[PDB]
């Protein structure tokens, strides 16, 4: 079905994969002025998939994508019904459903004043400042940047790992419609699961929404010291392979909670010990489907993060409907001595989470509500799965199966991932930005 890679905002389909990234949130002050600026800004800065997959030699110093909130489209006079059920009322209005603690959200997210967001991906912060200025210059006061969240890859060997220390970005759906390599174990879905209007999208979209996509953005603050402290105070005693020490048991616990070792080695393949080499191998680190641990939790818990967000075999076989693309990035400094040596967070660090799907309710929202937060999911298992330890928000946050030996044992885990704000955005096709929004 050959997708128009030159017209699709790159981050939706390929992911910026740049070291630094900045999210510039803004509200529209003067619509007319804004659309006019848009007409000159897009062709000059909005980077497409085609540009991201082309050789470095011709890529910008920084990538820029742009998304709008419902109130943003409203402010710009674009009143078409995009067809998604959550997008219209905003995420904060949906936060309770996600199981969020509203007291934790902070402005300017605690409402719908945010009209859209500019995603700037570059390798150096100074380039980030350069393009940031270019934005508030091309647009001047026709808009007002209300907040900017910036993130960067963690140092050295940690690059690519989120702040709890786990390698992130391993498993991603592969969509048909473009020449691309498929890793063994990688889901292959119709372009409609991610791009609105395309094949597989069950929603009813206006024609201009073609090749667009909804972004679920979550500003997460992570309590790292607390996380470690907790795994030590709960280190798993042993497993098939033998008795585990303190560290060993703690490391094993963390891995049991995620479904992967901090190295990326999926526990359904390295069930009793880490396999660094396997983790670093994209041709092997994702070739599993729990088909060998369906009715028992020896190889992998029923409620491990990755298994809850992508149950794979736990639901019969392949299913397109619930896959989504992720393009998140860590933020904040590393954990100090005074921090870990106290088990109490003393600095702001976390994840700037970005998830793309044609239907919010079938991706992020589904993974969150229907799976992660559902104690009875995966369905019909010998032992109750429980609440996903990492992002599940149903209380009591009780998850079972962590200890492979005495599986029935349950653990009520403290929430280490804290929602500070979020929003639902729509990223139109590059052409739509000018033919419809700026029109
Ligand atoms: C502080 C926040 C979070 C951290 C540390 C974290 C992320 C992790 C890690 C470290 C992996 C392993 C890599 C892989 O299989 O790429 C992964 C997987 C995944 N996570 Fe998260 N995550 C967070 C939040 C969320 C939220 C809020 C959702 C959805 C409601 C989610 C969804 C997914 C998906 C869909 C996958 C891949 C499953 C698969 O295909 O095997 N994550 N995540």
């Amino acid at each position: 079905t050959i997708l128009p890679l030159n017209n699709i905002q790159g981050d939706i389909l390929v992911g910026m994969k740049k070291q630094k990234e900045r999210f510039v949130f803004f509200q529209v002050n003067d619509a007319t002025s804004f659309k006019t600026a848009l007409k000159t800004y897009v062709p000059e800065r909005i980077t497409s998939a085609a540009i991201l997959i082309s050789d470095p030699s011709q890529q910008p110093l920084a990538f820029v994508n742009l998304g709008f909130s419902n109130t943003g489209l409203q402010a710009l006079g674009i009143t078409d019904d995009l067809g998604d059920a959550q997008f219209p009322d905003g995420q904060f209005a949906d936060a309770a459903n996600l199981g969020d603690d509203l007291s934790q959200w902070v402005a300017p997210f605690t409402g719908t004043t945010i009209h859209g967001v500019f995603l700037i991906g570059s390798d150096q912060d100074d380039f980030l400042d350069q393009f940031t200025d270019d934005i508030s210059s091309t647009f001047g006061s026709s808009i007002t940047q209300v907040q900017a969240l910036s993130g960067s890859a963690r140092p050295g060997d940690q690059a690519g790992h989120e702040h709890f220390g786990f390698l992130d970005g391993i498993s991603q759906p592969s969509v048909t419609g473009w020449e691309t390599t498929v890793f063994p174990g990688q889901a292959v879905v119709p372009p409609g699961i991610i791009l609105t209007g395309r094949d597989g999208d069950t929603g009813t979209r206006p024609s201009w929404a073609l090749d667009g996509s909804f972004m679920a953005f979550r500003h997460f603050q992570q309590k790292v010291p607390e996380f470690n402290a907790y795994t030590l105070a709960n280190a798993i005693p042993a497993n098939s392979a033998g008795n585990l020490t303190q560290q060993e048991g703690a490391e094993f616990l963390g891995a049991r909670m995620f479904g992967r070792w901090k190295s990326g080695a999926p526990i359904d393949l390295a069930p009793t010990a880490d396999d660094p080499a396997l983790g670093a191998d994209p041709q092997r680190n994702n070739n599993f489907d729990y088909s060998d641990t369906l009715t028992d939790e020896t190889r992998c818990p029923f409620g491990a993060h990755v298994r809850k967000t992508n149950p794979r075999q736990d639901l019969g076989g392949p299913v397109d409907t619930f896959h989504a693309m992720r393009s998140s990035i860590p933020y904040g400094p590393e954990t100090s001595d005074a921090e870990l040596a106290s088990g109490v967070t003393a600095q702001d660090r976390g994840l700037l989470f970005v998830e793309y799907q044609s239907i919010i309710g079938n991706g992020f929202r589904f993974q969150q509500i229907n799976w992660a937060n559902n104690a009875n999911f995966p369905f019909s298992k010998p032992i109750t799965p429980g609440i996903e330890p990492i992002i599940g928000q149903t209380t009591p946050r009780t998850v079972g199966g962590l200890d492979p030996l005495n599986q029935n044992e349950t653990f009520t885990v403290p929430l280490f991932v804290i929602p500070k704000g979020g929003e639902y955005f729509f990223l139109p096709s590059i052409s739509a930005l000018t033919a419809t929004i700026a029109a």
